[PDB]
C-alpha cells in the first residue's frame, strides 16, 4: 500500500467475518477564539497537520459506530461568532446535542462498490472536507490501528472560501472489495455543511445513502490485502 492518491486504488479482501454495517465517527470540540478577536474563529483546522495530530489535542465528544446512510447535512445558524447547539442526523448514530456551529469530525471504515468501474465522488463542505481513499492513501487493509496516522496526500478536498468549495474524486473500483475511507470535517464557525455523493458509469442514479456501502472490518492478525 503506497501511500499516494491514485485513480486505481487498493481494496482489501476481509476473511470470514461479517463486515459491520457503517463507518465509526470520532467528534471533537474546535473553540472559537477569545471574545473580540478578529477574527472570531479559530484558523487552526487549516494548520497543515490538523487533520493528522492536531484535532487530537481538543476535547474528545464521543466515538461512535454505525454511521451509514445519508450522511450529508446542512446546519443552519442563526449568527456568526456564537457558539450554537444543534444535532446530527439520525445516520450518525450520535443523538445528543453539539455546537454544530463549531466542532470537528472524523469518519473512517470502508467503501464497498456494487459495480465495476469508474466511480465519481463529488464533495462539498462547510467548512473543511479532506477525503483520503484507498489501501495505503487511508489506512492499511484490516490494520487500521497500525496506519491511522499515516493516511497521504488527499484524493479531494473541499474548503468553504475557495474558488469552489467542492471536489471531485474519480477513481476506477472492482465491485465487492473493501476501500479504505478517511473523511475529516471541520466547521469553525456559523453554518455547517457535508455533502458526499457518487455517480458511476454504469447508469444515471446519484448515490447519496451509503446504507449498502459503508462497513467498517476489524483489524486482524495478518491484515486483509486485496486478493483481486
Ligand atoms: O456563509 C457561510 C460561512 O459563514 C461564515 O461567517 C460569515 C463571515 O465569514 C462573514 O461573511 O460575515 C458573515 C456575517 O457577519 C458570516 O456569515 C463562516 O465563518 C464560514 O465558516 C461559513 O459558514
Ligand atoms: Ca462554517
Amino acid at each position: 500500500a503506497s501511500k499516494d492518491p491514485t485513480t486505481f486504488p487498493l481494496g482489501c479482501s476481509p476473511d470470514i467475518t461479517t463486515p459491520k454495517k457503517g463507518l465509526s465517527m470520532e467528534l471533537y470540540s474546535y473553540d472559537f477564539r477569545k471574545k473580540g478577536s478578529y477574527p472570531c474563529w479559530d484558523a487552526a483546522y487549516l494548520d497543515p497537520n490538523y487533520p493528522r495530530t492536531g484535532y487530537k489535542s481538543h476535547r474528545l465528544l464521543a466515538k461512535v459506530d454505525g454511521v451509514t446512510g445519508n450522511i450529508n447535512f446542512y446546519y443552519h445558524a442563526t449568527k456568526g461568532c456564537t457558539p450554537q447547539l444543534g444535532h446530527l442526523p439520525a445516520s450518525y448514530n450520535y443523538p445528543k446535542p453539539l455546537t454544530m456551529t463549531n466542532f470537528t469530525m472524523l469518519l473512517y471504515g470502508y467503501f464497498r462498490p456494487k459495480v465495476t468501474g469508474f466511480h465519481t465522488f463529488t464533495i462539498s463542505a462547510d467548512d473543511l472536507l479532506f477525503v483520503n481513499f484507498g489501501a495505503g492513501n487511508a489506512f492499511d487493509c484490516c490494520r487500521r490501528d497500525s496506519s491511522a496516522d499515516h493516511f497521504g496526500n488527499y484524493q479531494a478536498y473541499a474548503i468553504w472560501g475557495s474558488k469552489t468549495a467542492k471536489d471531485e474524486l474519480t477513481v476506477h473500483l472492482d465491485a465487492g472489495v473493501y476501500y479504505p475511507i478517511r473523511l475529516f470535517y471541520n466547521n469553525r464557525d456559523n453554518d455547517g455543511a457535508l455533502s458526499f455523493t457518487f455517480k458511476t458509469e454504469s447508469n444515471e442514479n446519484t448515490v447519496s445513502d451509503f446504507s449498502e456501502y459503508f462497513f467498517s472490518l476489524d483489524d486482524t492478525e495478518e491484515g486483509c490485502p486485496g486478493l483481486i
